[PDB]
Parts: C-alpha cells; structure tokens; sequence
C-alpha cells in the first residue's frame, strides 16, 4: 500500500440559474465549460501536489434551490447548508463550488471557508462568473479552493516568478498558473497539521464525469494508464503520450501492481486499522486494491469494551489516553451530569450556533470525563476544552454510553 | 553556536527525619548530596542532559512544611513552598525533598509530570529509601525524568540486559540507563513544551558542590572540561588536568574557535528584536558580554511598542501567533468582557480566584483579536484552553495605550 505524495479533491460544481440564462439554456455548453475549467483547475493545483477531479454537475435550470443574494456572506452560508443537508445526502465528494452570475457585494467575486477542507458543511466555495476567459474564471475556482486548503493571501516576500500568484492580495487581467512558495508551505501545514482524511483516495475512473482526458494524471475510461506528459512521466509501465500500456506490463497503476506485473494473491495492499477493519488483499487478477470492507456497525468489539463505528472501534478509554495520556481511565458517572448545564464546555450536540445541553442519559455522550491521577494535579472528573476546536474532548459519535447503546450525534441513542 | 544540552539546575532540601537518622551530623549530609548529584549527571548525560546542584538547604532545626505521610499533601505543601518561599530568595530550575519519614501508599518517589521550570510545580519528592548513594541517586533521575515528562517503560523500552531508570518498579541493583522511549519522550516534552529556564549554562561559580574534572560541568579551578578523556571531543583540552593542553587558548563559551579566541564586532548572542543589543565579541574576549537589553519604556517597531525584558511586545502580534494571518488587533470595546470576570473574562489571579479588569486594565487581562473568516465572522475572538488558562492573556509588559503598558494586569 504505497504513500500517495498526491491528495485528491474530489469536486463537485453547482452552476445558478443565473449562470444558465446568460448561457440561453445551452446545457450542453455549460457542462462542456465546467469540464474545462476543472482540467485548469488540476492543472494549476499540480504544483501543491494535488489534484482536481470532477465527480459531479448539478446546474439548476430549473431554479435556484437556495436563495443566491448579493451579500456575499448569507448566500455563502446558505449554499453551505444545502451542499450538506441535500447535496452530501445524495453524492460522495470532497469539495463544492458554485459558479454564479449573481452580482456579489464588495465587489466579491469569491469567498471562501479558510481551512474547510473535507469538513461536511465548510468545504466550499462561491465562484462569480467574472469572466468568459476560462484561465481566468478557473484561476478563481483554484483561488477559493486554496482557501479551503488553508492558504492565505500572498503578502510581503512570497513569489511565484514574475507572474501574478494565485493567492495574490488580487486578480490581474492576464493570470497566471502558479501557486507562490508561500502558497505551498501554507498548504502542505493545513494538511500536515489538520489532515482532512477525505482527500486521501485516487478517484475512480469510472467516478470522474468529465471526458477522459489523457495527460492529467488521472486513471480514467478508456486510459490503460496516465502519468501526465511524456516530460514528466516516472511510469516506465506507461507510454505517458498514448495513455496505453507497454509491451509486456499487465498494469501501470494500482497498489497490486509491481514492477509491472500484478501483485501476487495473498499480498496486502491495505493494511488493517483495528479489528473493525478486515484487510484487503491482492487478487493475483487483477492491478488495484480492492474495495474496502469493515465489520458490522455495532459489532462488539475490544472485548464488548465497545460497539464498532466505520472500521474503528472507540472506547472512552483509548478517548481519555489520546487526550490526556498513559495512566489515565474513564470517570465516575457523576462527572457526566456537568453536561446539562449547557456552558462554554458542558453540552451534547451544538445545532448551528447555539449550544444545546444534555438529556439526564445524554450526558454520558457530550464533553468527555476522564480519572486523571497525575501526581499533585489529581481530578476527578477531568474535562478537556479549547475554543481552538470544541469538538476536542466530545465523545466520538460510536462510543458506548451504556451497554448496547451508542452516542450517535449527541444521544446516547439504541445500539440496533 | 547552539548547544544541545539542556541544564537542570538542582535544588536539594533535606528534611528532618534524614537528619535525626543521621544524628545532625551536616558536614556529611552535604557530602552525600554533592555525591548524589553526581550520580544523577552521569544518568542524565544519555538524555543530553545536565543535572547541576546549584543549592542545598538542611532543615536541621525546625521543618518548614508539616510533611504528612500522604505523598500529594506534602508534594503540594512542598510545591507551594518552592515557590511561595524558596524560590523567593533562590534562582532555580528544579527541586527535591529528600526525607526520612515513610509516606502512605508505600511510595518512594513522588514528581509532577512534565513540571520542569513551573515556578510551582518545578519539583520532585525523593524518600531515603537506602544507603546505597546509587539506588537514591537513580530514584532522583527517575521522579526528575517524571518532572520531563518522561513516562514508566510501557512493555518492551529496552537499554541492555539492565533495569531501566523508568521501570515500573525498582530493582535491588538499579542501573545508570534511560531506555529509548525515555529518550524520546524527554526531547518531544523538550521539543514541544521547550521549558527556557534549562537552557542557561551554570556558571562554575552558581554550583556549590565541590568541582569536578571530567562531569562535563565547567565549574571553579578548570579551565575547560569536556568529560571523560573517552568521551572528550574537542582536541583543545587535556580532559583530566582540565587546563588545556599544549599551546591552548581557551575551550569553553561561545567565543573559541578550536583551542582560540574570537574577535571584534563578532556578533556573539540572539538579538529577539531591536530591544536587544546584540553584543558582539572582540577578541581577547575568551566568552561573551552579558546580554545588555534596552532601558525598558524605549519606544519600538514604528512606536506600536515599549520594550520589555529584550523583546517588544504588541497586541497585533500577539493575536497572529495565536490565529495565523489575517487576524488583526480587535476594537477597545471587546476587551470589555475582561470585567465580565468569568473563565475568559478577568485580568489576573490573586488566590486561584480571578480578578475582573477594572476599566482601566482592560487592554491588560484576555487577548482579543479581529477574525473576518468567512463564514466564521468573529470581531472579538480569544484563546482559551483549560491545558493552560494563561495562554491567551495580554503579555506582560504590552502596550495599552501611549505612554501607558501591562504589568501584573493593569495599564500603567
Ligand atoms: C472585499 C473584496 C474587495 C475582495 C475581493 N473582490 C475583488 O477582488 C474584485 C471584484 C472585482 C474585481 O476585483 C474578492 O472577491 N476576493 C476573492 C477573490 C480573489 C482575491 N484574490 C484573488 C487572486 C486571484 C483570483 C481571485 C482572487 C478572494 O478569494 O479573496
Ligand atoms: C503506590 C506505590 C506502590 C507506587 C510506587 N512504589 C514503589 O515503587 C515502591 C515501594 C517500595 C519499593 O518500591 C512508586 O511511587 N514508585 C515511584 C518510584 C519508581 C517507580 N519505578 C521506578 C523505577 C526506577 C526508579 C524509581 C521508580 C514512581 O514514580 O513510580
Ligand atoms: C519566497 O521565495 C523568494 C525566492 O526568490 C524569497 O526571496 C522569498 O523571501 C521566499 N519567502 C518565503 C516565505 O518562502
Ligand atoms: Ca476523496
Ligand atoms: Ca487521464
Ligand atoms: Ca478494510
Ligand atoms: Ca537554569
Ligand atoms: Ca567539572
Ligand atoms: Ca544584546
Ligand atoms: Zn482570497
Ligand atoms: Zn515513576
């Protein structure tokens, strides 16, 4: 199972009604336009080492499905609230863009969550339709997204070249394709020191909606293998230019692929996480690791010390090492009660703003509550809290808060 | 030049029941102590640490503290006069009570994890357990590595086919030897929680145990030492008569090139800002100057600031090291929820209680920074954590206002 030095961002481009009268209806148009902005758009994130793969296009030529307003910071909001409750619901992927024709108040012709990357809500952007340039319309899109990388505007003694930076304090009317050395720096920490795990998988060929194209580095229909332009290709399995195989290769992608034959059968090719997580191994068949398999959610697992969760297996007393290290264990249930008085620190599930408290059986699923006996600092009913990150020292949604019970979204919810 | 070693600059207090059990003879209290301290440098030299005993205090008339059989009372009682009392009147890194008497849940050792340098919590406990100066001396490397952060060996730290300093428990014939975790463990607390007060090399002079040749302490009558002639790297002292060999000048200090002296304008020390002289060398100068600052109140950085123990600090700076760019000094009036007196709210401490700002001190309690993140819109956003209360707070000595700054929590 080989380290990807790539992340992947799997996007996801809504377009506005707006957007499609200008366009006189022309679906076809549009979808051919999106198409070419996202193969900018991984163009210019190659530098970061990372890509940008279309996994979806949904244009409302029907109508707008939120209110789109000129002020820039409800509509932001907004299409934040329905990438997540209607968009995410019903389609996998990293991040989502609008593109919009809708004049923004600033002038704002993007906006963008800092450091959102992968978050359910946050990893978004909105993207003016400032121009019919596609250099220029994607060197915002790649603007936004860096944003949610994490990156901040260029300042001071960043460079690109002579060129306009990508992060530049603001656009020029002849753009330019580089990130700035202070762009990647400031991306490679967001990711180093958050880890949006999400961008982490090589999308499937058969996930990316664009026409395959050959060069981008990225597998897709039709393409034996891709590894960019025959400039810049390692893949000695590959012919960089024609997308298709060499002489005696079975493969040249894939984690079940040596040299360039196919892994023998028996080879793990992804390493197991806990007992939730059933490893996966090479065919002997075939070039690609296959699809990942866990247990049952809910499985007893840890010696019934707690009931599986997506391939893990979180038990409060892992929880309290992670936060408070060796020689620390679960608290007196008494600790728990704190969590009904609904302060900067005791509470269950904050809604969208406010923090609500606990159920009197909740309590055991909010703010964590850990026996630290650290010599001269012993405390009962430890408690962990900085507003650098609330959800520090919450209880992990999949935890056991009874027996056959877990803590889904707050609640100390049934198991079944 | 930056040096790998850290230096831990021991305190030593002895309790009443070791000087009764050694019939008030002191003279001989003192010896052992000096030999301890030894021992306790040796084991420590694997961690590139130092342990120097830069104190010694014999309570041989009254006890100054009650020390109950209950290791967290004493430990705490212990603690607070450290503090609140020693380190009033004694310039120290670390402290250790060897007593006599037996403590509760049979305990021999007793230390706060990861305290180095706390002004309270700098401390260790360490019983009489033996005779044997080694098995003491290992008990005080031991509940020192706890002081560093350093954790029991979980179940398969190694160092040889001896027991380990940070063993669960302790053999009849302990052993000179951090294992690997110990190694690490020690440098990550050093790496991440960096404790300044152990940076500082000893003067030979703020060391009261007799000199010694080869323990890699520069200390009076040497002219260098680089430990063991084994383990003496720079061909520039005779590592037994410590008084350089043929034809040497120097050996020690930042200013000596291989066996010589520096010279003029060589720029010998950090400069943190514009508040800090720099200080060159000169040549004939075998060491450094001391680290001249600037007259406190010295305006600084386009007149944003006034100087302070060699730094210069603003409230604008101050919020990017806590939130990252683009976050700026917040307007007067968020700082107005430091009279709110609450968990975030106050402008210092007098007894674990926390003070509410007067209106005067306000600029002078919690941070609060300016944060447009879109989205995320905050005009008065703080820092607090409950790892640290104090992280966040206006820095002491910041300016609030002109002609006016922070110290102890008001503008003044
Ligand atoms: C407050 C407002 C003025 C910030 C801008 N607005 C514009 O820059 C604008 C509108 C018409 C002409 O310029 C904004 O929308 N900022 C966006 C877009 C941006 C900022 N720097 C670059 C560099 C390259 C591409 C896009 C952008 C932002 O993301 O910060
Ligand atoms: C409650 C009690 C059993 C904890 C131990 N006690 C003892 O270690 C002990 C009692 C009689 C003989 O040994 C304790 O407080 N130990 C201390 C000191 C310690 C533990 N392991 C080592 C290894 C090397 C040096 C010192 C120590 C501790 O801090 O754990
Ligand atoms: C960016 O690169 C240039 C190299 O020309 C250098 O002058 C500049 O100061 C660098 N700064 C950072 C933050 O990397
Ligand atoms: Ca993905
Ligand atoms: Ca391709
Ligand atoms: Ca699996
Ligand atoms: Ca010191
Ligand atoms: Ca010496
Ligand atoms: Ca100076
Ligand atoms: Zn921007
Ligand atoms: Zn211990």
């Amino acid at each position: 199972q080989k380290y990807n030095p790539f992340r992947y961002v799997e996007l996801f481009i809504v377009v506005d009604q707006g957007m499609v009268t200008k366009n006189n209806g022309d679906l076809d148009k549009i979808k051919a336009r999106m198409y070419e902005l996202a193969n900018i758009v991984n163009e210019i994130l190659r530098y970061l080492y990372m890509h940008a793969a279309l996994v979806g296009l949904e244009i409302w030529s029907n109508g707008d499905k939120i209110t789109v307003k000129p002020d820039v910071d409800y509509t932001l909001n907004s299409f934040a609230e329905w990438r997540k409750t209607d968009l995410l619901t019903r389609k996998k992927h990293d991040n989502a863009q609008l593109l919009t024709a809708i004049d923004f108040n600033g002038p704002t012709i993007g906006y963008a969550y800092i450091g959102s990357m992968c978050h359910p809500k946050r990893s978004v952007a909105i993207v003016e339709d400032y121009s019919p340039i596609n250099l220029v319309v994607a060197v915002i899109m790649a603007h936004e997204m860096g944003h949610n990388l994490g990156i901040h505007h260029d300042t001071d003694f960043c460079s690109c070249g002579d060129y306009p930076c990508i992060m530049g304090p603001t656009i020029s009317n002849e753009p330019s394709k580089f990130f700035s050395n202070c762009s990647y720096i400031q991306c490679w920490d967001f990711i180093m020191k958050e880890n949006p795990q999400c961008i982490l998988n090589e999308p499937l060929g058969t996930d990316i909606v664009s026409p395959p194209v050959c060069g981008n580095e990225l597998l897709e229909v039709g393409e034996e293998c891709d590894c960019g332009t025959p400039e810049n290709c390692q893949n000695e399995c590959c012919d960089a230019a024609t997308c298709k195989l060499k002489s005696g290769s079975q493969c040249g992608h894939g984690d079940c692929c040596e040299q360039c034959k196919f892994s023998k059968s028996g080879t793990e090719c992804r390493a197991s996480m806990s007992e939730c997580d059933p490893a996966e191994h090479c065919t002997g068949q075939s070039s690609e690791c296959p699809a990942d398999v866990f247990h049952k959610n809910g499985q007893p697992c840890l010696d019934n010390y707690g009931y599986c969760y997506n391939g893990n297996c979180p038990i409060m007393y892992h929880q309290c090492y992670a936060l408070f290290g060796a020689d620390v264990y679960e608290a007196e249930d008494s600790c728990f009660k704190d969590n009904q008085k609904g302060n900067y620190y005791g509470y269950c599930r904050k809604e969208n703003g406010k923090k609500i408290p606990c159920a009197p059986e909740d309590v055991k699923c909010g703010r964590l509550y850990c026996k630290d006996n650290s010599p001269g600092q012993n405390n009962p009913c430890k408690m962990f809290y900085s507003n650098d990150d609330e959800h520090k020292g919450m209880v992990l949604p999949g935890t056991k808060c009874a027996d056959g019970k877990v803590c889904s979204n707050g609640h100390c919810v049934d198991v079944a």
